[PDB]
């Protein structure tokens, strides 16, 4: 079995371990397969873009994505993940942003081939977009899959979310040491931790959290600080 060939997109096996690792999560991926198959033929080894898309698509474990949301996905690099939750989710208005534009270049091209509406792409430094009339506190959701710490992404983050909104940092298997001394940190910004959802990721059973950040109350004007600040003086 699974032996089909695939030049440009995924192989039948790749086909089918989306589909299987899809249900796993509760998805039916059928009618998204030949829009995942083209990104990977753009990302372009093949398991692990797959487990890529799944990991991105863990998202869904959370019910957050109902309607015309505007969603914010920082730092998405080559769109992640962004562009797996915009293909499942198609009524959401995404804006990915990323710092490197190369990526963004990426995004931009990923959205054109895969004809998807309502997303774009942005050039530009959280900290910057943040103090923008346009940006601050004009999304309802946030994401994003980061090395960047907990104390550090909230600072990104949470400016950017409208009072009753929500942020889901995505972790992986250790975020212990990372929310211990958030709370603090969360109520000068505004926020409050929601849900830290342990999950178990679909085909290789790895360990990942889904950190839910709510915002209760407006940011006061001090956050974010300047351009790479929040990296090199974290808030906690
Ligand atoms: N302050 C900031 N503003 C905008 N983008 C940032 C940023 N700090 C880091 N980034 C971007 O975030 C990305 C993290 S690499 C992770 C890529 C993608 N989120 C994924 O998980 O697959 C990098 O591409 C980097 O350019």
């Amino acid at each position: 079995m699974f032996h089909g060939k695939h030049p440009g997109g995924l192989s039948e096996r790749g086909r089918a371990l989306l589909l299987e690792g899809g249900k796993a999560l509760g998805l039916d991926l059928k009618p998204h397969l030949e829009a995942f198959s083209r990104l990977y033929a753009l990302l372009q080894e093949e398991e692990v873009v797959v487990k890529h898309f799944l990991d991105s698509l863990t998202l869904l474990r959370l019910p957050l994505w109902q309607g015309p949301l505007r969603v914010l996905d920082l730092g998405t690099g080559a769109g992640f993940p962004g562009l797996p939750l915009k293909i499942v989710r198609p009524e959401l208005e995404l804006v990915l942003v990323d710092a490197t534009r190369k990526k963004v270049a990426f995004v931009e091209r990923a959205i054109e081939v895969l004809g998807l509406k309502g997303a774009r792409a942005l050039w530009g430094r959280a900290e910057v977009l943040a103090r923008e009339a346009g940006h601050r506190e004009a999304y309802a959701r946030a994401v994003a899959r980061a090395v960047a710490p907990l104390c550090v992404l909230s600072e990104l983050l949470l400016p950017f979310l409208e009072v009753g909104g929500a942020a889901v940092a995505m972790k992986g298997p250790r975020v212990e040491e990372e929310l211990a001394p958030l709370p603090p940190a969360l109520e000068r910004l505004g926020g409050r931790l929601g849900e830290v959802l342990a999950l178990q990721l679909p085909l290789s059973g790895e360990a990942r959290h889904l950190v839910v950040l709510e915002k209760t109350a407006p940011t006061p004007p001090a956050y974010p600080r300047r351009p790479g600040v929040p990296e090199r003086h974290p808030l906690c």
